[PDB]
């Protein structure tokens, strides 16, 4: 044993200063509104067209927050661009399967045919509380036991909208990426769900326009510009939208507790990237359902050693069991096993949604120095003798991708808690 004056307690991880880090997610996520029809299966610019008409606000759009660092009347031109060929569409008695676009200067520019420190905002961990809710309809439809006991928990997350949201758009985009390698493709983003009276139902977020895509390459990159409703006046969190030109396009009514007020709909523009392994990772976001069962899963074998049995049933069942789930100014919040379920998945899918070098840098290496925390809370003597190695290989990857910043900030929460 060594004298304590002399034991090392891991310190906080150190996360840079600069200006707060910006959205860098692929789509729309807390931002994100839909249009939407109830089904009688549809094309996707037919289902678009039709969700759009459920609108009845639409008016002519204008600019309310500049893209700093673009042109951005081609981003206004680029909108009334797809709506002069939705017209098209509608014109032509038969809706095409696909529909290719002018390629127009607006189009080419904007298709174009960092690391400077960022520090943590706080719309990072109102995205990561908000994929952790329940949304009002069910994102999923049909061991065996407590997978309907999990997806009965998670059927209705909002973290699992986004994982259909996300298989849907990467295979639309991979699936046009192949067909149309030079056109630039008009893509409606679209989610299929079902409500609480149990109809189908069709979802537009919005719409993707696919670059040139000649993909020999995995890590070959093809451009898109993404367009996306909202009702997220950007006004409320300007640095979150850096590398978005906003339109206003829209004016809805929505009640409200005082009643009906009108507030406008926007649109979120930017320019955006991806690869063919990208494409593949996203439709493979389902994955991220698999993951956090056998994760929940390892949870109830722990407590099967309370026992013969395994208790899944009372697991599940039991809201007197509890978990903690997150932090509260008074101390650590505990939760029932559904909302562990839901919090589990949201990780996974913000690990997706998120990808990145960053993560997998602070990933790799953070696991290990949480391994040293946890012996040390079980008053274990865990050798520290590498501490300044680790904190440098996990500080490294602390620039500024918010989601390895909000992760950095909870490790850091956590280790408050654990060793205090």
């Amino acid at each position: 044993s060594i004298e304590p004056f002399l034991r090392t307690t891991p310190r906080p991880l150190r996360l840079p200063d600069g200006p707060l880090c910006h959205q860098r997610s692929k789509f729309l996520l807390m931002d994100a509104l839909k249009l939407s029809i109830e089904d009688p299966e549809g094309i996707p610019l037919y289902d678009a067209i039709k969700c759009m008409k459920t609108f009845f606000g639409w008016k002519e759009p204008n600019i309310v927050k500049p893209h700093e660092k673009g042109i951005n009347p081609n981003y206004l031109m680029a909108w009334k661009q797809v709506l002069a060929e939705l017209q098209d569409i509608e014109n032509e008695e038969k809706i095409p399967r696909t529909k290719n676009m002018k390629r127009t200067s607006q189009l080419k520019w904007a298709l174009g045919e960092e690391p400077e420190p960022r520090s943590l905002a706080s719309w990072v961990q109102n995205e990561f509380n908000k994929a952790c809710e329940l949304t009002d309809s069910s994102w999923i439809e049909l061991a065996s036991m407590r997978r309907n006991y999990f997806t009965a928990e998670v059927s209705h997350c909002r973290a699992t909208e986004y994982i259909m949201k996300g298989v849907y758009i990467n295979t639309a985009l991979l699936n046009a990426s192949c067909a149309a390698m030079d056109d630039f493709q008009l893509i409606p983003m679209i989610s299929k769900c079902r409500t609480k009276e149990g109809r189908r139902k069709t979802n537009l977020y919005g719409f993707i326009i696919k670059g040139r895509s000649h993909l020999r390459n995995d890590t070959d990159v093809v451009n898109f510009v993404s367009m996306e409703f909202s009702l997220t006046d950007p006004r409320l969190e300007p640095h979150k939208w850096e590398k978005y030109c906003v339109l206003e396009i829209g004016d809805m009514l929505l009640r409200t507790a005082i009643g009906q007020v009108s507030r406008p709909m926007f649109l979120y523009v930017r320019t955006n990237g991806t690869s063919k392994i990208k494409m593949k990772w996203g439709m493979e976001m389902r994955r991220c359902l698999l993951q956090s069962l056998q994760q929940i899963e390892s949870m109830i074998e722990a407590e099967s050693s309370v026992k013969e049995k395994d208790m899944t049933k009372e697991f599940f069942e039991n809201k007197s069991e509890t978990w903690p789930i997150g932090e509260s100014p008074r101390g650590v919040e505990e939760g029932s096993i559904g909302k562990v379920c839901r919090t589990l998945l949201a990780k996974s899918v913000f690990n997706s949604l998120y990808a990145s070098p960053q993560l997998e840098g602070f990933s790799a290496e953070s696991r290990k120095l949480l391994l040293i925390v946890q012996a040390l809370r079980d008053n274990l003597e865990p050798g520290t003798f590498d501490l300044g190695g680790l904190y440098e290989a996990i500080e490294e990857c602390l620039i500024n991708d918010p989601w390895v910043l909000l992760n950095a900030s909870w490790f850091n929460s956590f280790l408050t808690h654990a060793l205090k």
